[PDB]
């Protein structure tokens, strides 16, 4: 599991958040964008998979396990794309949970930027920060010791 | 030294490619924009720092040192913001080496790719995982060994 991460597609501000979570620390990657493209979600990919080891996604929905340029990024970056179907139902609890989390935080940020996508930065930030261990903490720990 | 980092700003098809540097393990983030402003710079270290436990940046220039917004950045994201003078002129030698390693790389993936945006990522991403190890492995090492 130190290479498995997860998709998740939320809206806000008449705005599309997407983000990365590693799944077995719950350390975040975001970024806002104007649409869930196939486009947008592969360049996504590129960019986490030049910074965390990326073995395995769990695409958030089927447009993006089916497209082209997604598959494309995947066999570039050399990331097993599977789908993110919650056959353990505890997953989309938890999910639907961090969303809510994220979109509280960025409502105690929101005022602190102009712009949403500052904002989503910032609750990423708070996010892996917060505390017993952080998620960045746990995330640096699990990859460690698995390069070891 | 397992939280410094070092701005590094070069250019390329009349656009602007900002690099943030790990210092101690050569790992690197990066992205195109428009123009090097302070307002760009500061949008970049608030991703950075959400990101990695980014303590202390060595400033890439006295604009940038100097910008308002990226003293509010550092503030808000707990960094220490010094300059990046090459008082070890070593210094100079390895960014411009590997501003040069980076371009290389582009044009090597520069055909796989429409956009430069993407190109780079990609170069991020070879970069990160040149093997010995990687970049990327002894940036987690690293960090991993300081939290304990
Ligand atoms: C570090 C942070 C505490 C401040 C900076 C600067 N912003 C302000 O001073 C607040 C502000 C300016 N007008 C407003 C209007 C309404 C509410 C707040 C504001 C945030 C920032 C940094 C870089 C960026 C940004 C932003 C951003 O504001 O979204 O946008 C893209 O590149
Ligand atoms: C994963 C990679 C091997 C392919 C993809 C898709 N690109 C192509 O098929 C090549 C291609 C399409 N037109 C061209 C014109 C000239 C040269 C190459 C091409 C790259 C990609 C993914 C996501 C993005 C992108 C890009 C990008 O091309 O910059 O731009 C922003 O979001």
């Amino acid at each position: 599991s130190p290479g498995i991460w997860q998709l998740d597609c939320t809206h806000l501000e008449g705005k599309v958040i997407l983000v990365a979570v590693h799944v077995a620390s719950g350390y975040i990657e975001a970024e806002v964008i104007p649409a869930e493209t196939g486009q947008e979600t592969a360049y996504f990919l590129l960019k986490l998979a030049g910074r965390w080891p990326v073995k395995t996604v769990h695409t958030d929905n089927g447009s993006n396990f089916t497209s082209t340029t997604v598959k494309a990024a995947c066999w570039w970056a050399g990331i097993k794309q599977e789908d993110g179907i919650p056959y353990n139902p505890q997953s989309q609890g938890v999910i639907e949970s961090m969303n809510k989390e994220l979109k509280k935080i960025i409502g105690q940020v929101r005022d602190q930027a102009e712009h949403l996508k500052t904002a989503v930065q910032m609750a990423v930030f708070i996010h892996n920060h917060k505390r017993g261990y952080s998620a960045g903490e746990r995330i640096v720990d699990i990859i460690a010791t698995d390069i070891q």
